[PDB]
DNA sequence: CATTAGA
DNA sequence: TCTAATG
């Protein structure tokens, strides 16, 4: 946790750099098994070999482990944080819509800069198009303060549209967090389940409604299921107006809420913690419900979840708010 | 780990 | 269809 750090960190960074520059997924994907297992280990690596001792851990990790023991640098390290080529993968990547395989091909064009990518708005697609637009406003994080109002909004129509809808605003935003990234909204209505053969317009309709009142006013996918957008608070009696949001509305088959809703809300610790629990608790959960365990080694029979409560009650644990999801 | 675009 | 990107 911070006696293996530096060492864990650069493993990170060089595999990092394998997956995204290069191709180099093995490589990409050794670094971190290494990244892994060098971080539970509970001792100060001294060197190489104490590593390589280490499962994942080869010859040339150690070789590296040992340099950066060595020397507080890494040279393959500090060459690749000074390349042009690799340092603009980087950042192009850091546009929505916008993954590496398009970085690298940008930059082989010749596209390295948001300023490259503005002149040749055209080779971008629309999601890439709204990337770029909202540049600046999608690293923004977003005010709670804001979360209040946006999710008042969302409620709101979301309610008017049919009074049927069930809507949650998940994530951190749900578990207390001072600040979000996205905002994340869990739909589902009495109408759609597990079986009941879809109602894609259940999720439209309201899309539609968002939009009608300016609230969504992009769309990066709409599908049968997950929208995903951008939408806008009103900018008041104006001299100030609002961040452009990223935003994502997904349906689904009110059988199956609670238990996505738990997981939505996670953190990414209560849930393998509420996870590892349910098991010797006899059961067995994942993001759409839960299973009584069925010794034979496994077994199968979804349990009925009418809230968050339902779940905790099953695994007999306490009831957590979310507020204390935290880990 | 899955849903949507896209070409 | 496969393949990319976000989650
Ligand atoms: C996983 C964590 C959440 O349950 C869900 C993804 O929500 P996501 O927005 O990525 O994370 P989060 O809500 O914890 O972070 P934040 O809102 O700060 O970006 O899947
Ligand atoms: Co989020
Ligand atoms: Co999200
Ligand atoms: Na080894
Ligand atoms: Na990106």
């Amino acid at each position: 946790e911070t006696l293996n750090g530096g060492i864990t960190d650069m493993l990170t960074e060089l595999a990092n750099f394998e997956k995204n520059v290069s191709q180099a997924i093995h490589k990409y994907n050794a670094y971190r098994k290494a990244a892994s297992v060098i971080a539970k280990y509970p001792h100060k690596i001294k060197s190489g070999a104490e590593a390589k001792k280490l499962p994942g851990v080869g010859t040339k990790i150690a070789e590296k482990i040992d340099e950066f023991l060595a020397t507080g640098k890494l040279r393959k390290l500090e060459k690749i944080r000074q390349d042009d080529t690799s340092s603009s993968i980087n950042f192009l990547t850091r546009v929505s819509g916008i993954g590496p395989s398009a970085a690298r091909k940008f930059v082989d064009e010749g596209i390295k800069t948001l300023e490259d990518l503005r002149k040749n708005e055209d080779k971008l697609n629309h999601h890439q198009r709204i990337g770029l637009k909202y540049f600046g406003d999608f690293e923004k994080r977003i005010p709670r303060e804001e979360m209040l109002q946006m999710q008042d909004i969302v409620l709101n129509e979301v309610k008017k549209v049919d009074s049927e809808y069930i809507a949650t605003v998940c994530g951190s935003f749900r578990r207390g967090a001072e600040s979000s990234g996205d905002m994340d909204v869990l739909l589902t209505h009495p109408s759609f389940t597990s079986e009941s053969t879809k109602q894609p317009k259940l999720l439209h309709q309201v899309v539609e409604q968002l939009q009608k009142v300016h609230f969504i006013t992009d769309t990066l996918s709409k599908g049968e299921t997950k929208f995903m957008g951008v939408c806008q608070l009103p900018s008041k009696n104006d001299e100030k107006e609002y961040p452009h949001r990223r935003i994502d509305i997904r349906l689904i088959p009110k059988d199956q809420y609670y238990c996505g809703v738990l997981y939505f809300t996670g953190s990414d610790i209560f849930n393998k913690n509420m996870r590892a629990h349910a098991l010797e608790k006899g059961f067995t959960i994942n993001e759409y419900t839960i299973r009584p365990l069925g010794v034979t080694g496994v077994a199968g029979e979804p349990l009925p979840v009418d809230s968050e409560k339902d779940i905790f009650d099953y695994i007999q644990w306490k009831y957590r708010e979310p507020k204390d999801r935290s880990e």
